């Protein structure tokens, strides 16, 4: 698919890195909150725009939550709570 690694220049997309209901679930198991995906609305894989042209290497180390490889702690995490480890 096309709009599947996260790094938009219209930024609003977490993505799939830690993978459950696209991306964050249940609390306890799988990054932090129960359900606070915001790319299954907005932007992403088949979601919102559906069909966005752009992926460009974000994953490049470690961890992307919602970076977009640039200035590393992107203002607040919107989906995905946590950030970098690069």
């Amino acid at each position: 698919m096309e709009p599947v690694d996260p790094r938009l220049e219209p930024w609003k997309h977490p993505g799939s890195q830690p993978k459950t209901a696209c991306t964050t679930c249940y609390c306890k198991k799988c990054c932090f909150h129960c359900q606070v995906c915001f790319t299954t609305k907005a932007l992403g894989i088949s979601y919102g725009r559906k069909k966005r042209r752009q992926r460009r290497r974000p994953p490049q180390g470690s961890q992307t939550h919602q970076v977009s490889l640039s200035k590393q702690p992107t203002s607040q995490p919107r989906g995905d709570p946590t950030g970098p480890k690069e």
